[PDB]
């Protein structure tokens, strides 16, 4: 299962990993995208799993869209984890990019609280222009259930484990 994480709280660790790989090792239930309304997985965590799965996620994704229509922002998908994980929890959160409501990555992250563990990055960070230590915090005060974030680059995971409170 899980290893080399920092405990943060109860049920939220922290490590300085790239989710790819933590994916590919682990083999979670559920690994989390960063997904967009469209699940166009172009970059940020979305583009590099996508690219894992030699763009088989983007397949199963266009279908789903087709189907259903775009997700909402702050919504989710479960859609396959392909080679990664059991499933992809595909989350919206806001994109302030795009001048989204960051009131909204609080209903993003609720969408964690429907599986009792999961692998996932701090949404709405990197290429969706939120605070990442916001995230961080917005996550440990609304995910219940067990969540590993794993956090790509160092330099930000020491900030985000030294400013924790
Ligand atoms: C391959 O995934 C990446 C690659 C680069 C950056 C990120 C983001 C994900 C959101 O939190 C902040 C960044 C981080 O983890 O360092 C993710």
């Amino acid at each position: 299962s899980f290893s080399g994480y920092l405990k943060l709280t109860d049920n939220v660790y922290i490590k300085n990993a790239d989710i790819v790989e933590e994916a590919k090792k682990v083999k979670p239930t559920v690994v989390v995208n960063a997904a967009n309304v469209y699940l166009k997985h172009g970059g940020g965590v979305a583009g590099a799993l996508n690219k894992a799965t030699n763009n088989a996620m983007q397949v199963e994704s266009d279908d789903y869209i087709a189907t259903n229509g775009p997700l909402k922002v702050g919504g989710s998908c479960v859609l396959s984890g392909h080679n990664l994980a059991k499933h992809c929890l595909h989350v919206v959160g806001p994109n302030v990019n795009k001048g989204e409501d960051i009131q909204l990555l609080k209903s993003a992250y609720e969408n964690f609280n429907q599986h009792e563990v999961l692998l996932a990055p701090l949404l709405s960070a990197g290429i969706f222009g939120a605070d990442p230590i916001h995230s961080l915090r917005v996550c440990v005060d609304t995910v219940r259930t067990n969540v590993y974030l794993a956090v790509f680059d160092k330099n930000l995971y020491d900030k985000l484990v030294s400013s924790f409170l």
